[PDB]
C-alpha cells in the first residue's frame, strides 16, 4: 500500500464535523463556555479533566501535520496563521460578531480547510481510524 500510488467525497460530512468540533473543543476551552456541547461530550469531560485541552489540541495537530503536506502552503507560519485565522472568526461568529464580508471569509476557509483535508491521505488514513 505504499507501493500502489495515489476525490473522497463521502468523507465530506465527517471532515466538517471533525472541523466544527475542533472549533467548538477550541473555544470552549478557553471560554469554559459548554453549553451547546453534546450530551455524550460532557459525559466525557466528566470522566477525565484534561479531556477538552487534549481533544482540541490532538485535533489542531491533526490537521497541521496532514497539512504540511500540502502544496497549498509554504511555511508552517502561513498554514498554522491561516488555522488561527479560521478559529479567531469562529469566536466572533460564536457571539454574532461578524459582518457579512467576514462570514464570507469564516466559510472560504472553512470551505478550503474541509477541501484540502479531503485531499490529504494522511488525514483519511487518520479518519479510517
Amino acid at each position: 500500500a505504499m507501493l500502489i500510488l495515489s476525490p473522497n467525497f463521502e468523507y465530506e460530512e465527517i471532515t466538517r464535523s471533525f472541523l466544527s468540533n475542533m472549533l467548538a473543543f477550541t473555544r470552549g476551552h478557553f471560554t469554559g463556555d459548554i453549553s451547546h456541547f453534546s450530551p455524550i461530550v460532557l459525559a466525557e469531560m466528566e470522566k477525565d479533566p484534561n479531556w477538552l485541552e487534549e481533544a482540541a489540541g490532538g485535533m489542531q495537530g491533526v490537521i497541521v501535520q496532514s497539512l504540511l503536506e500540502d502544496e497549498n502552503f509554504s511555511s508552517v507560519e502561513q498554514l498554522k496563521g491561516e488555522l488561527a485565522r479560521l478559529i479567531r472568526l469562529y469566536f466572533a461568529l460564536a457571539k454574532d460578531n461578524l459582518t457579512e464580508n467576514q462570514e464570507s471569509l469564516y466559510v472560504d476557509l472553512f470551505d478550503k480547510f474541509t477541501f484540502l483535508l479531503l485531499c490529504s491521505d494522511e488525514f483519511i488514513m487518520y479518519l479510517d481510524s
